[PDB]
């Protein structure tokens, strides 16, 4: 049997935040979202959530992740801040005591651990027959975390705390991970052990490593060279430069699978989005949600979409949208705001200055400038000309042109094939195939500007 | 003599795509292109580009760029995917039988490889008396390229490819950067003696070094430390890295020669860009094409512009254009949009939420607001009211003031110094110093509000 | 007692640029406001800025910054481009002949340079009772600095310049920050031995540290780590370097206080901005100038802001805007300028294609679309229809529905609660709770499209 404890209880200060740590995102999820995903995908046979402060806050999140991921998640409640040693402790209560399986120690705020990275810990676990096996891995800057300390045999020895380290040992870049498998006696056996004399005044998780060394049983750990898989978050700079990394390796996965990006710096790409080979995406583009872009189109430079449906071969060039859909073929932008409920059909075109808002424009209609446009229908093939409001429902036929400057006071309803004049505000219905006007007529006052 | 041949001919299949891989572009040009300027500056006798997969997409292309360099481009088809090896063979059919000249061999998918770095080959391959000189370089990941293999002594033994290395020898990080000069008796002897028995079943080109240092024959490897001036593209991740290094390469040249850029990293230059001293470039900046930008101008954050041309000292601020000029001291933006044939005098104004199309529009003239220009020529010093169209051909005179909410409707001619009221929908002309009306009387009905 | 002498006095040729070097700005201010800034913390009893090239240029702008920091800053010109052994010379003349004090001698294009380091300096040169202290420092590309040469027993012998060193010595990566700090016999006894045979016909400062050495006087050097700390401004791809590692740091300073910046490397802030706890910036942002954000803001993608204030909770997101002020929990953009003076109140909105100038607000008021707001002052809880424009003052007042295509043509009062029609034009005042009107009846031409 296994069991997955995912320790989420810490007060994250240093984020400088009301907002829990665990609930700040990237890419599209939160990082405890990201954890719980990659748990789910390995399916252990029981998962257990620690919460410690904001528990009220976190709870509701990790039932409704439990049901987009179709398993039962326990949550177990950490009363005392006493430390991580303490937390395993009150995440083993939800365990039954008769329980024989592994238990494998993940956080919540290592957002790019994957699945893989915990089957290779379980694996080499249980292939070394070991009490304890830890992750590790070596960095630049080690600040914060535990070091490995090793004999001259390059024997496991000890886990030391930043707090507590020595000068001397603050220079070891070897980190501990914070991600083990324990034995359960063993881990139950050692957890007794932990007393609280040290900087912190809590019960170190990382003291269970020199205690079973002490037993004479076996500690393994297990070097992760791709130190961004196990990186965690305790602060707002470490939280982007991990956002910054994931989207690499989004970006660098849709470049290979055939997608142009122009700047991958400065293109956000969420993990739902789904994009179409040959599309060419320029940079300043952020593509969020569960947006999903066909193949064969242009993605515009400065371009942000949230859950938007973009066709095969559309332009979406400097357009700030939302939960819309765009056809194949159809033209958006430049300076173009799509709110929630756009649907443009095929070959469409909105264009320059044009806001739509909870409206249905059929294929190969056309709304160019300056304009407008929502609680509104409009068929095919019609042209909506610039400098105009739908003064919000209307419904507006096809083939139709409307004039520059035109005010539909919905609700109106504008035939097929019908017109109207340049500055008409249009109050009642229009036949279709009538031209519908209302602007006064033009009178010339001569040397008027001589005069004043 | 001298004969360059440009192996065009494999099918690129990892840039998943259905345009050819030699002609994807950056900065401005197709990899093709970027190579075929570089090979045309050094000015071989004979230049013979390979073609394969693809050849009637990209023959055409040669043909242009043949003209546009002013020199005869041979194209060599190569019928069988059969190799490098075979595609050199090919190329050499091109040439006549007696030929007595070097053949220096390129790809088409190394956009960063310069004149100099070919010279410096042909030079050091004439000075050892070599039969075959390949350009070598070491790399972090040396992944997907030939490796060079050496004895104790330092000596040129082989090649080997990256789906034949050994895991030890995949380690290698010297490179074939896929760049030779061969004598050419040798070359035509020791492709007759490649074979395909190999993990791709082709004939390696590569298999020709191994071959010639067995007649003992001379083989020399001169070693390119700037890596990215024989980088390959194989995928969208390397297309990418390159045009990003050859982009910090504009970009440092105009900042050496006096151009302030604010971010390199976000400041897209295209090769045939010309800017004028203290210029000062902002974020998010596009200049593409034959863009020409005068000194002293401010080009804003988020701008993007191609084939525009732009005087001294005007600003050009979160601008959207293409196919347009703008004068000296003029100014465009925030949020502007000039489409194919707009010129905009010296002096000039374009401003928030302003789109013009094929429009001259004269010296110091102004359109600041929430107007549509097309198929318009406005005159010098004129002043035209926000929330305003040209609703297409009008022509507009000078020191015209024409109000607000005015539609134009081509045809129309609107005088010198001619006044227009805010709401006018002008259908017929405006004889110079006339004040054109059309909107109706204002009327004040009292407490509507109350009533409804 | 200390006196600080800053070197400003040469060309910059190398900046190509008809504006001094030292006065090109990184971070809100120019490179000659940053060290000076730096030094005044420390508080020197004497301050002089030598001057040389351009002074006439740059000798107002020292006198406004010793009136911004409150204390005296002398300046001493240069006659001759004699060099920076010269240039110490010219500085020295300011200070009274029977000084005691130490001289530092520091440049003005060292923008990073912090008082911190100056104190170090001064500090270690005092402990060590030295007649010379230079500041080192390694670098990667060493290009352009003197280099420092030490004995087998690493004593500091002699500073080589550029120009002047071996191939062999342009290898030493150790350079001359050019900061030091002397006693001042010393100082004045070797300047009096310098002599300008040297590549440059100069006399060079860094000879003195060869001088002092001969007269067996203590010589120290210190090692400065952060190479940013000392690092100088010689061309436009260096000013750019330093403006980028800069901001760095005053992102991350941000991100640890408790802001989330998504994209650190396309988020320019200005050394004077602040920001609340819990805003959040997306990435294309500049905050520019004094501007202040509160807390739980968001700024939105591609949004530049110069002395902006912003309330807590507001959203101002694809903005551009300055000189201007927006309440707590009120909404900008997408698609938004503001120029000088704009007020929004609290929970007001100015929404896409809006343009706003020198205009009052009022708590509440939504101007949501395609609208011009200048000179006019807006009460509160008021909706401005869209397409429309304030023809410049007008007041308009609370509770007001004004009608999509409206024209308010100055000056014109609009009462509380009243409204407007869809296309009016208000040319007379406003009852409150009336509604004006002036657009013409609908009229239907049926089966015009048939005819025409
Ligand atoms: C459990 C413990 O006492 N210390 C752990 C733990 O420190 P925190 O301050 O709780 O983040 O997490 C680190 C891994 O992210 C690890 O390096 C360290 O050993
Ligand atoms: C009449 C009109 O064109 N637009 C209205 C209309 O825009 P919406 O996109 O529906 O939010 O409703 C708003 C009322 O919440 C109002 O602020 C705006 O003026
Ligand atoms: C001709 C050949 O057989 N292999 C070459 C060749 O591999 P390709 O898979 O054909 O790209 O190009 C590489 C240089 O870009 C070079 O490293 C290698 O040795
Ligand atoms: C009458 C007008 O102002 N603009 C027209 C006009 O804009 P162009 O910039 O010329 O494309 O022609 C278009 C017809 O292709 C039409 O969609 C638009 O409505
Ligand atoms: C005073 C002198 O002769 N040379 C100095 C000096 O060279 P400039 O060319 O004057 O920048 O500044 C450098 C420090 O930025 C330093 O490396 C060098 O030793
Ligand atoms: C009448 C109007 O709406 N706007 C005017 C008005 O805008 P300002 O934002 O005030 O610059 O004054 C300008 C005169 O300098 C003129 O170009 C523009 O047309
Ligand atoms: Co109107
Ligand atoms: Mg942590
Ligand atoms: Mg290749
Ligand atoms: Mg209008
Ligand atoms: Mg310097």
């Amino acid at each position: 049997d296994t069991a997955v404890l995912v320790l989420a209880a810490g007060p994250g200060t240093r984020m400088r935040s009301d907002t829990p740590k665990v609930l700040h995102t990237l890419a599209g999820r939160s990082m405890l979202s990201h954890v719980l995903h990659a748990i789910a995908k390995l399916a252990p046979q029981r998962l257990i959530v620690v919460l410690g402060h904001d528990h009220q806050r976190i709870a509701p999140l990790v039932g409704e992740l439990a049901d987009t991921l179709g398993r039962t998640i326990d949550v177990a409640l950490q009363d005392r801040p006493l430390g991580t040693g303490h937390a395993v402790l009150c995440g083993l209560s939800a365990l039954p005591d008769d329980y024989a399986g592994n238990v494998v120690v993940t956080s919540g705020d290592t957002p790019l651990l994957d699945a893989d990275t915990l089957a290779d810990l379980i694996a080499t676990h249980r292939a070394v027959s070991a009490a304890v096996t830890v992750l590790t891995t070596t960095l630049d800057d080690p600040f914060g975390y535990g070091r490995i300390l090793r004999t001259q045999d390059h024997e496991v020895m000890a886990i030391v705390e930043q707090t507590d380290a020595t000068p001397s040992q603050r220079e070891i870049r070897e980190v501990n991970a914070g991600v083990y498998a324990f034995d359960i006696a063993a881990l139950r056996s050692a957890l007794s052990r932990l007393s609280s004399n040290n900087a912190q005044q809590e019960l170190y998780l990382t003291d269970v490593i020199a205690i079973l060394r002490s037993d004479g049983q076996t500690v393994h750990a297990s070097h992760v060279d791709d130190s961004a898989l196990v990186a965690g978050v305790n602060n707002r700079v470490q939280l982007a430069e991990l956002a910054s990394e994931l989207n690499r390796r989004v970006v660098a996965a849709h470049q290979l699978a055939g997608v142009t990006v122009v700047d991958p710096a400065t293109t956000w790409i969420d993990v739902d989005v789904t994009i179409g080979r040959d599309t060419v995406i320029h940079p300043g583009t952020q593509l969020l949600g569960r947006t999903q872009i066909g193949g064969r189109c242009v993605v515009g430079p400065d371009t942000t979409l949230t859950d938007v449906a973009v066709g095969d071969g559309a332009s979406v060039v400097r357009t700030h949208g939302s939960s819309s859909s765009i056809g194949d073929g159809a033209a958006v932008g430049p300076f173009t705001y799509l709110r929630p409920g756009t649907a443009l059909g095929a070959d469409g075109k909105l264009g320059a200055f044009v806001e739509v808002k909870n409206s249905t424009i059929g294929t190969g209609t056309k709304v160019p400038h300056l304009t407008y446009v929502g609680d509104a229908d409009i068929g095919e093939y019609s042209n909506i000309g610039a400098s105009s409001v739908f003064v919000n429902r209307t419904t507006v036929g096809s083939h139709v042109r409307t004039g520059s400057d035109t005010m539909f006071v919905a609700p109106v309803t504008i035939g097929d094939g019908a017109y109207t004049g340049a500055g008409t505000v249009v109050r009642e219905d229009v036949p279709p195939g009538a031209l519908a006007v209302s602007a006064g007529p033009q009178r010339n006052i001569e040397n008027w500007v001589q005069r004043k």
